[PDB]
């Protein structure tokens, strides 16, 4: 599923991401934009052999099992495929764990490089929320 901007904002809020760990909704929408272009099916292989999955590009190195990342963990206790669903529940639940891990949203390098310190409210501008 490819979400619309405001559509994803609403879904994220419904699943309790808005202001989660102090991060406003615009931060989460901005992260999703640059991670996946709002596409739940997005996958990207990393040079180390891990793969990033879904709307928030969650890494198999630590967070989900894909059966092909040697020495990795599955800290969200989920198949990485579950992170590709049209329903964002699994991705949101896992993202909550990731953002609570100590480094906040810096875990998402794209967030750090493209969203951090910017006018992230623009991402939810005009949305019926
Ligand atoms: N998200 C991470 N911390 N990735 C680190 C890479 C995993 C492992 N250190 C490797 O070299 O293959
Ligand atoms: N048992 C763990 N490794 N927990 C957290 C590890 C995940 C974290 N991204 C790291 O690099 O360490
Ligand atoms: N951890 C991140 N958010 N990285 C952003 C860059 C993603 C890019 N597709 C890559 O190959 O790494
Ligand atoms: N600098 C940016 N590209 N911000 C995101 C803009 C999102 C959308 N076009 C809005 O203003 O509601
Ligand atoms: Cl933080
Ligand atoms: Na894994």
């Amino acid at each position: 599923k490819v979400f619309g901007r405001c559509e994803l904002a609403a879904a994220m809020k419904r699943h309790g991401l808005d202001n989660y760990r102090g991060y406003s909704l615009g931060n989460w929408v901005c992260a999703a934009k640059f991670e996946s272009n709002f596409n739940t099916q997005a996958t990207n292989r990393n040079t180390d052999g891990s793969t990033d999955y879904g709307i928030l590009q969650i890494n198999s190195r630590w967070w989900c099992n894909d059966g092909r990342t040697p020495g990795s963990r599955n800290l969200c206790n989920i198949p990485c495929s579950a992170l590709l669903s049209s329903d964002i529940t699994a991705s949101v639940n896992c993202a909550k764990k990731i953002v609570s891990d100590g480094n906040g949203m810096n875990a998402w390098v794209a967030w750090r490089n493209r969203c951090k310190g910017t006018d992230v409210q623009a991402w939810i501008r005009g949305c019926r929320l």
